[PDB]
């Protein structure tokens, strides 16, 4: 990444929701939404989760419908930060410290609480996420805290637009922020 890289049509982006997500959680003891203000007095709409204590735990986060205006791949970025399992005092043996990613393509915005089903089959896994070494970081709220950010990509894709959902089973880790795009492509 010396030379500049190629536009990205942004397709969705949390960080510029206006208003509260209204992404749908599954259950509701799971996921839930935090709202951290930036360095600009921005503030951001995450989602967190930490239910490390708790059993069987298989937690959805649900995005809202969104129309894939063209492209057959989509990239997703993600930004989001773990809490390594064995920094926690008496931490079980069921703690996890990744996520995962998945897709459901849709013709239109048809989605609701029980549909489609939670789980892969129906949904298509993008793939398992985890933190990396290498991690910056941002000023949400009062605080700065260490993020990754991490880059997925699936397809092809071909109905009019899709849903991404987001799954814990048994971590603790804050999704802070998720752009999905493709890449602007010249024939």
């Amino acid at each position: 990444a010396m030379a500049i890289s190629d536009p990205e049509e942004t397709l969705m982006d949390s960080t510029t929701a206006t208003a509260e997500l209204g992404w749908m959680v599954h259950p509701p003891s799971g996921w839930e939404e935090v709202s951290g203000y930036d360095e600009n007095m921005n503030t951001i709409r995450t989602y967190q989760v930490c239910n490390v204590f708790e059993s069987s735990q298989n937690n959805w986060l649900r995005t809202k419908f969104i129309r894939r205006r063209g492209a057959h791949r989509i990239h997703v970025e993600m930004k989001f930060s773990v809490r390594d399992c064995s920094s926690i005092p008496s931490v079980p043996g069921s703690c996890k410290e990744t996520f995962n990613l998945y897709y459901y393509e849709a013709d239109f915005d048809l989605a609701t609480k029980t549909f489609p089903n939670w789980m892969e089959n129906p949904w298509v896994k993008v793939d398992t996420i985890a933190a990396d070494e290498s991690i910056s970081q941002v000023d949400l709220g009062g605080r700065v805290m260490k993020i990754n950010t991490e880059v997925r990509s699936f397809g092809p894709v071909s109905r009019n637009g899709f849903y991404l959902a987001f799954q814990d089973y048994g971590g603790c880790m804050s999704l802070i922020a998720v752009r999905v795009f493709y890449r602007k492509c010249p024939r």
